[PDB]
């Protein structure tokens, strides 16, 4: 319809501190730049074009995000993946089932239970561990491998990663949540991976939204999980499907108390934000978390942003 | 601002009492069922009620301080901000699962270590003297012999209440937020069956744990969480007694049934006799706002 092809672009009118991470369900706790200015990312969750096209394993909503489901035989180590709703995972079509975790460079410590409940007594929760850099980690091929033999009844199991730790191998290496796992095998490449996102350069830098995930690391600091977009942005775009009318959407991060612009950002159609750091050490991490991103105008990709923060 | 609801199939939307996909749309098994959920409560102009969060990020989490050797979790908001006593039933997003024991998993935050499993199991009964979230605290079943600090987590699975012994889980109910001395202030109000041929519509998702029926623990809620987020963002003024919705098959554009969305944040339909109701409909439909109507507008039976 005319209305559909002329639908004005909008973003959710909610403060950032109230919005959610798109790599796991949690409130956003900060904005950061990547420690390495050359950091390329290839997250498989939290990937959506601003006209509402989902990429990688990204779900439309948080209901499906960061869950794992599959069948496992008693005495086996192999979880044969399905979609979160129990339907078959069409392998080679996607890197993994929709919402499957994309936490690379760490060990996963999962909690799962047999579904649906068919019991009248007892604790149904089971602890399993998954390494992501071993030959058995092949979600693209339809399966992942637990560390230990699964001595519990054969069936359909659902759950999630509860906490993460430093990868078992190579021994001594740290968690690196900037990376995704290898979804494929030594024999087969993972098909339909969401593409990499490169630093824009020319004064601009990628903006990441972070939330702490349980577990230790070599730095005795929170495991901050960076993502490109709040989940509510993704849901909004999927619902709205507003046509992209320019190279980038200029956003102002506005203080709700004073109505003053705290920082200029560009939201690119590929589904990521940039800013111009106001010198070394400056950046969006210096801004309060109660601001609201407001859509100002479609702009050229060459449009220059006022630098944000203080060096 | 014109009123709209999210253009996303129902099966892709989320429960507003815990983060999970909606797996069904039902009427209450008891036609006289009154509900008083504290989460998933939002006026359709974007006004949150009870303990309802704007988004799923805050939903169904518990945070507080606990001392090594104590049984008491002194609650904060999920972001660590102080919780004000006597003001609300509980912190924003605090679970509202009544008539069950809670089996929680929590961890000390932020991480300040390079070693170890940080996860702790604790259990909470909701009908005991120590369950007083309105006063800012809940009591664990066992003494907490783990380091003092700021803990965050959620309910992992539920079971039949410890007392009275033998009683079953009933997720149509909420816990007792209040104390012996005072009732909880600012509870979201009860929602009563509308009568006049109409019936309340509930969105259901399964939650882990046993029960006396050896069946799934089904969690009913009044609105998908995405509807709440939408209303909070849009803040569209209510301009009729009810918003008339069509539940549309997006594959064909066929109208599968008429519903009313009331200003108080709940949906009704008219069942076409017994056996009929929204549970007969496929879950891939999208609700579409059609018109503001008066409360006397008669719905076509579903
Ligand atoms: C405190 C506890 O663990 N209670 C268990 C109970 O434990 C014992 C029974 C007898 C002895 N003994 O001879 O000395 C020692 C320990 O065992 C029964 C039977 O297995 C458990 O009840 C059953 O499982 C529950 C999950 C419910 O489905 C219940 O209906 C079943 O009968 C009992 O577990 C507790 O049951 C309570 C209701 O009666 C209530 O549901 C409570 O939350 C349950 O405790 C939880 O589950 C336990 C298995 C355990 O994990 C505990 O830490 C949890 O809090
Ligand atoms: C298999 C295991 O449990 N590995 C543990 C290791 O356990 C033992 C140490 C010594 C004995 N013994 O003398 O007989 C027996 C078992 O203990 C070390 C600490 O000394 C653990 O490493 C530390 O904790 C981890 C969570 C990491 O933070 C790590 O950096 C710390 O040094 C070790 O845990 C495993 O470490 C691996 C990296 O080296 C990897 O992170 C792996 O996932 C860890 O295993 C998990 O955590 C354990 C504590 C345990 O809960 C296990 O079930 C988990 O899979
Ligand atoms: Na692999
Ligand atoms: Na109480």
């Amino acid at each position: 319809t005319i209305e559909q092809k002329t639908r004005a672009f909008t973003v959710p009118n909610i403060p950032l501190q109230t919005l959610s991470n798109s790599r796991f369900p949690s409130l956003i706790q900060g904005m950061i730049l990547s420690p390495d200015a050359s950091q390329v990312v290839q997250f498989q969750n939290g990937r959506c074009l601003i006209d509402g096209q989902l990429l990688g394993t990204t779900p439309a909503t948080s209901g499906q995000l960061f869950r794992v489901r599959g069948k496992i035989n008693q005495g086996a180590r192999t979880l044969n993946l399905t979609e979160v709703d129990g339907k078959p995972f069409m392998a080679f079509d996607s890197p993994a089932p929709v919402g499957f975790p994309d936490f690379g460079k760490c060990d996963w410590h999962m909690r799962i239970s047999k579904t649906p409940n068919n019991t009248s007594s007892g604790d149904p929760m089971r602890s399993v561990s998954v390494q992501t850099n071993v030959q058995g980690f092949v979600p693209h091929l339809g399966s992942i491998q637990f560390d230990e033999v699964f001595n519990h009844p054969t069936g359909d199991y659902i759950g999630t990663i509860e906490w993460i730790s430093q990868p078992s191998t190579p021994p001594g290496t740290d968690i690196n949540l900037w990376e995704i796992p290898d979804y494929g095998s030594s024999l087969s490449q993972a098909a339909n991976l969401a593409p990499p996102v490169f630093p824009p350069g020319f004064g601009e830098a990628l903006v990441y939204f972070v939330s702490a995930f349980p577990g230790p690391n070599n730095r005795s600091a929170p495991n901050d999980v960076p993502c490109l977009l709040p989940q509510e942005y993704i849901t909004h775009f999927v619902s709205e499907q507003a046509p992209t009318m320019g190279d980038a959407a200029l956003l102002h991060y506005v203080d709700p108390d004073t109505n003053r612009n705290l920082g200029e950002f560009k939201l690119y159609p590929g589904g990521y934000l940039t800013c111009v750091p106001n010198g070394v050490g400056a950046g969006p991490q210096q801004l309060p978390l109660n601001g609201v991103f407001l859509f100002v105008s479609w702009v050229s990709r060459f449009y220059q942003l006022k630098p944000v923060g203080t060096a």
